[PDB]
């Protein structure tokens, strides 16, 4: 399980173009949503993004699973900072 680093994985979703790039940070439009903070295996935390009330700052969990390239799924709200994303990648699966 391991998600290609360095790759720019981006997707619009609601109209906005949410944007992943592995081992640095995610952005949803211009927004800057999570920097990363920890991964394992293929389930990554990005948090500390952009100032936002009830929060600290966006925050997001990616989780990368089993797919044919490096898109970006879904995108729901946890909580309000915080996201769950899921994605797949070939890497990401076995």
């Amino acid at each position: 399980y391991r998600a290609i680093k360095g790759m720019e994985t981006k997707r619009e979703i609601g109209g906005y173009t949410y944007k992943v790039v592995f081992y640095e940070n995610v952005f949803q439009d211009s927004i800057l949503l999570g920097n990363f903070a920890s991964q394992e295996g293929n389930v990554l935390k990005y948090e500390n993004g952009q100032s936002c009330w009830n929060g600290p700052h966006r925050s997001a969990i990616v989780t990368v699973e089993c797919g044919v390239e490096n898109e970006i799924v879904s995108v729901l709200e946890a909580q309000k900072c915080e996201y769950l994303i899921k994605m797949k990648s070939p890497a990401a699966c076995s």
